[PDB]
């Protein structure tokens, strides 16, 4: 069970519509699988990703699905269980692992369990949720609203995010059993793992360690079915994220490093990235140990303003940002649309706009909401016209990564590549690669000690030939370009 690979995050509703109702669905993903990975490592006609993560696919009243009403039923909007099985089979045929979002931290207020527990204090499901006693304080800020305690005819219940999302009571052994059963069910349907929210607010501050006890039990029990891949979201500093690598998770999303990559690509100076990367990998190596964690680097996801927007809609800077994280250790995660330069900021609905397949309209393109910001802005059709497009840039980076696995499992050492360059070595006992990323709109020069060096990768379409003088090999890197050298 190979856990290393580049992942692609898909919002089913916005990917591909196979039956003409404007809503993206599972059969649609099947129809477009070759775009992600055609199963042939010899071609670069596909992105080359080896895993896909589907945002919530269970029954739910919302367009996003994070508030589940039935964990054993596929949202009709996305298709059927049969479609899901055909997708898992088609993906495996191509070497693509499939993981799905598992919203088990809370349920929808419309979930039967809650409806029953909320309409009878003596209900059999009463203890599936958390019911108040003292203080209905309410801590506030963030982006949503406020209050963690809410009214419900038979008492007030706990709901960290929103009254529509009551939190499940993990202090109840039955809740833990039920959720594990749900996970096992989907694994038996063919899934390879899950994407999970690691923070569980039902545990009072005094029971923080119960979080790790829970995830360890969860992983141990579900792997009784088969080996799995688990990636968790823990939106906090690296010191807080680190232990999760030890108690059940293979990977965790590197939010802090994402912020640094974005800031550095925007500014054109490597300081921020250099300092943050050294700190974070240092924390992970100290608390977990190199080789005992699979980081999940990324730029932006389904809850954040798209990378292009964060870079002032500068496609060149977005290109550099892509080269940087796609050459980092671990399993990189690509947010759908990122590879063709989609834009979107503000409302989560905008960030989750329909994926653009065509310049204009065409069969399969979703339209459940207006494509206000991307219609006519970018598309796969347009990106396919030139071998040096952003889409082809992503294809080249991912395939290069797959052809040189040291990028997944090797160590990393930040080095000084100059005032406007992010540089680092990716290495193991057999490969010693030097990676250089030009962050600005002008050529930059880098020098290495005279010796046996080989140019392995050039992200641009220009001829890059080094010159040797006074025992130093000098390379002039064109604007926003990345190169990889091998030292022997
Ligand atoms: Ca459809
Ligand atoms: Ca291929």
């Amino acid at each position: 069970f190979e856990k290393h690979g580049t992942y692609y995050e898909i919002f089913v509703r916005s990917f591909y519509d196979s039956d003409g109702d404007g809503i993206g669905d599972l059969k649609g993903i099947i129809e477009k699988l070759d775009y992600l990975n055609d199963g042939d490592p010899e071609t670069i006609a596909d992105l080359g990703v080896n895993g896909i993560w589907l945002m919530p696919i269970f029954k739910s009243p919302s367009y996003h699905g994070y508030d589940v009403t039935d964990y054993y039923k596929i949202n009709p909007d996305y298709g059927t269980l049969e479609d899901f099985h055909k997708l898992v089979e088609a993906a495996h045929q191509r070497g693509i692992k499939v993981i799905i979002d598992l919203p088990i931290n809370h349920t929808s207020e419309r979930h039967p369990w809650f409806l029953k527990a909320s309409r009878d204090k003596n209900s059999e499901y009463r203890d599936y949720y958390v019911w108040a006693g003292p203080d209905t304080d309410t801590k506030e800020t963030k982006l949503d609203g406020g209050r963690v305690w809410h009214y419900s005819p038979t008492g007030m219940y706990y709901g960290y995010f929103w009254s529509g999302m009551p939190d499940l009571n993990y202090n109840n052994p039955e809740v833990q059993e039920k959720v594990i059963g749900i996970a096992k069910y989907w694994l038996k349907q063919g899934v390879d793992g899950f994407r999970l929210d690691g923070a569980m607010h039902i545990f009072p501050p005094a029971q923080y360690d119960k979080n790790f006890t829970w995830w360890e039990k969860f992983r141990q029990e579900i792997e009784e079915v088969k080996p799995v891949y688990l990636v968790g979201e823990v939106w906090d500093i690296s010191e807080t994220v680190a232990p999760y690598f030890k108690y059940g998770f293979d990977s965790t999303f590197n939010f802090k490093l994402a912020e640094a990559v974005i800031a550095t690509a925007k500014a054109g100076f490597p300081f921020g990235f250099n300092k943050k990367a050294k700190h974070i990998y240092g924390v992970y190596d100290r608390e977990v140990g190199f080789g005992n964690y699979i980081d999940a680097p990324f730029l932006t996801n389904h809850d954040q303003n798209r990378i292009l927007d964060q870079l002032g809609q500068d496609r060149n800077k977005a290109r550099v940002a892509a080269s940087i994280y796609l050459t980092l250790p671990g399993n990189p995660f690509i947010y759908y649309g990122e590879e063709i330069g989609m834009r979107g900021q503000g409302p989560h609905e905008v960030i989750r706009e329909p994926f653009q397949w065509y310049n204009g309209s065409g069969e399969g393109e979703t339209y459940w909401e207006p494509a206000m910001y991307n219609d006519g802005f970018t598309s796969v059709e347009q990106e396919e016209k030139n071998l040096d497009s952003l889409l082809n840039h992503y294809r080249r980076l991912i395939h290069f990564r797959n052809e040189n696995p040291v990028f997944y499992t090797g160590k990393i050492e930040i080095i000084n590549g100059g005032l406007n360059v992010v540089a680092f070595r990716r290495y193991n006992d057999k490969r010693d690669l030097y990676v250089y990323h030009n962050l600005v709109n002008r050529p930059v020069k880098i020098k290495v000690a005279s010796g046996n060096w080989t140019l392995l990768f050039n992200s641009g379409d220009k001829e890059i030939t080094p010159v040797e003088d006074n025992n130093k090999l000098m390379y002039t890197i064109p604007a926003y370009t990345t190169i990889v050298l091998e030292k022997e």
